[PDB]
């Protein structure tokens, strides 16, 4: 035991399926004695956009802004502004990084995106050397816990939306995996809203049943294969 | 062939190679007589998150937000905040669109997906039916013009990051495809930080030698073969 997680959170509405899946990792996470922290990103009006504003202080190239470079070199120099920090502890001390977001577009809601693109800087989340099993994180667990508009059937190989592994990839392996997390296995919620609430209550047990053993997992192979081979 | 285009751009640096990208596309296709309009997105401070501030009617249920029915339902009310309709105008009117951009984690900047799911609205860009090749902007064409810090031989199916397409599917396919765009070929720029100046110069060359002919290419077939092969 002595586990910590950290909850990064991207629905605007508490009630919402979302809501209730983050609730329960709460709930049973708490229950468990594990250390829980949750950053509710439309709460606290996260700023998603990368811009000089996120280094305080001199710039090392004022004259060719180069947002990667600069946020390198002020998180050497810990001028980083203080939202990016503040996520940047949260993620440090934690063992087990879940992320709950609805969906949008294949993807994360921007305002996650933002938060991916200015807490992981180099130097906190991957270096060079230091990125795929060498990332900085490296000994911590990501989760993704997604939700659908569309259904289990429309995300298959054959299917209109192609296989869910598909979307995955430029979050698990190009984010997760590339600053060193071993990634678990999502956790993908199908098409809540049209959904009966017997089908709903379903998925939220089956998420509560699987947070009862999470610590039993073991990471997928975060692999080419996985994502797009037989 | 009196073409519009609309290059939506997001790079913070005028400076940069994105900005030398996006600066030879607007020369090359405004000495065609093509109309070109440009959203600079971070010059715009383009508002990123999905919030209910984006409605400014009467909500559907005001107990409980859904931003996906909220935002349907005021583009057909014309209650959606004007940053919105602004940018669906340029779309409207649109001929190609063209995104601008450096690959942030396996895709677009958080401020650019921001664009994408505000913008992209139920009612506007889609309905139910209408989606994927009946989606509300066929007739359209659309081109991702990206920058990576990553090689293209690191971007190959036995490299590290895998092949160049498999990130593509989530913005070609589960974004632009779903709208109802055809799908012009990538145009990548691998790895320019690291090249040299000639190499720099040589593939800003090449994006304004390939929009000479622009008109004239046919788009990809926007499937899953295309992108992730047998
Ligand atoms: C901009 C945008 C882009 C999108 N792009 C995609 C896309 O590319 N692909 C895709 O598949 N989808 C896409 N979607 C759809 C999106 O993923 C879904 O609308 C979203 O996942 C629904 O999740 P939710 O939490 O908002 O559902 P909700 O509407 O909040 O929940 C569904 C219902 O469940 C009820 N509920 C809540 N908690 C419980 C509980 N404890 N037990 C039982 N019932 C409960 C709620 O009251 C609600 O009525 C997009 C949506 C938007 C807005
Ligand atoms: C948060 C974040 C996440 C990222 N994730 C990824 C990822 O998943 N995968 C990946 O591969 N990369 C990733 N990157 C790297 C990113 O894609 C590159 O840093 C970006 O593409 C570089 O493009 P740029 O326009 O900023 O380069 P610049 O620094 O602007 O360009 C390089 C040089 O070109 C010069 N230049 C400008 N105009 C010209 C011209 N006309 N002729 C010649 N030289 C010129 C500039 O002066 C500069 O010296 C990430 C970066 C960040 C910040
Ligand atoms: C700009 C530095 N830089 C590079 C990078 C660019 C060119 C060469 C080497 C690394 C990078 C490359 C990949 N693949 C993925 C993420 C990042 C990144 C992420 C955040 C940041 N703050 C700077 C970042
Ligand atoms: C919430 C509506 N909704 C759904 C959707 C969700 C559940 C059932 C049917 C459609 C949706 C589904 C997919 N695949 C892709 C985009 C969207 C979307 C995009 C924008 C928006 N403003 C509402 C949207
Ligand atoms: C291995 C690719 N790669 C990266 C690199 C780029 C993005 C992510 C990781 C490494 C690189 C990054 C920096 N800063 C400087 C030089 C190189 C480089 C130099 C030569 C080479 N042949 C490959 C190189
Ligand atoms: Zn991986
Ligand atoms: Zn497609």
């Amino acid at each position: 035991a002595g586990k910590k997680v950290l909850i990064v959170y991207a629905h605007q509405e508490p009630k919402s399926f979302n809501g209730s899946l983050k609730n329960v990792a709460v709930d049973e996470l708490s229950r468990q004695g594990c250390t829980v922290t949750v950053s509710d990103l439309y709460a606290m009006n996260f700023e998603p956009r990368a811009t000089d504003k996120d280094i305080t202080g001199t710039l090392s190239n004022p004259e060719v802004f180069n947002y990667g470079v600069e946020t390198h070199e002020a998180y050497k120099q810990r001028s980083l502004a203080s939202d990016i920090t503040d996520e940047q502890k949260k993620v440090r001390e934690a063992d087990l990084v879940i992320f709950q977001f609805p969906l949008y577009w294949f993807s994360v809601p921007a305002i996650l995106k933002g938060w991916m693109d200015r807490v992981l800087c180099q130097g906190f989340a991957f270096d060079i050397p230091g990125f795929y099993d060498s990332g900085l994180l490296q000994g911590k667990l990501a989760l993704l816990s997604v939700t659908t508009g569309g259904t289990a059937e429309m995300y298959t190989k054959t299917g209109v939306n192609g296989d869910s592994r598909y979307f995955l990839w430029p979050l698990q392996h190009g984010t997760l995996h590339f600053c060193g997390f071993k990634v678990l296995a999502p956790q993908i919620s199908f098409a809540p809203e049209i959904a009966s609430e017997e089908e709903r209550k379903g998925m939220v047990a089956a998420w509560s049943q699987r947070l009862q053993t999470i610590w039993k997992e073991e990471p997928i192979p975060c692999t080419a294969h996985w994502h797009f081979g037989q």
